[PDB]
């Protein structure tokens, strides 16, 4: 519709794929190369599904802060014969408040789907389904399951990923450039 949407169109159209675990199917974020990013919840074994076909991970980590508190980011390396966009500077460099966000998802559930949640609060701890999390940004949009991994920009921004929500607010974990160094 403008150019929030435009440009959480650009990312979806080439940097998503579709993940499947056994706790479900995820939007997956590519960032560069074979990697891309999952929330950790949804438990990358050996082997994972990607657009439906059997893929080997190569690597998983379950990233966590200084502290050991769990930040909710599973970074993969895929066993694919293409490489992703390299989209590390469109990630931000610290942690930030946003205008205008966009969350983009998309699942056989929710294809081409596009939510514009506006306001973007760095929230910082979430009891996250009973973990202590860091790192999360909140937006006042009542998301839903299959929401789940989905990609939160700003205009020229790569900021989140969607990570779960209380039925009046979302919540994503932060993406920042150090991840990927």
């Amino acid at each position: 519709m403008g150019p929030g949407f435009d440009f959480a169109q650009a990312i979806m159209k080439k940097n998503t794929v579709i993940a499947r675990t056994e706790k479900g199917e995820f939007t997956m974020l590519g960032v560069y190369d074979r990697v891309a990013v999952i929330p950790t919840h949804a438990s990358v074994g050996e082997i994972i599904y990607i657009n439906d076909v059997e893929t080997r991970v190569l690597d998983a980590c379950a990233l966590r802060d200084l502290t050991d508190t769990n930040l909710e980011i599973t970074i993969v390396k895929l066993d694919r014969n293409q490489k992703f966009r390299d989209i590390r500077h469109f990630l931000p460099r610290c942690e930030d408040d946003y205008n205008d966000a966009v969350l983009s998802v998309h699942t056989s559930k929710f294809p081409n789907m596009y939510i514009p949640v506006g306001q973007v609060t760095n929230y910082g701890f979430l009891n996250l389904g009973g973990t202590p999390t860091h790192r999360i940004l909140m937006y006042n949009f009542p998301t839903r399951a299959g929401q789940c991994g989905g990609v939160v920009t700003t205009t020229g921004k790569v900021i989140g990923i969607h990570v779960g929500g209380n039925g009046a607010q979302g919540f994503a974990a932060m993406l920042l450039h150090s991840y990927f160094t």
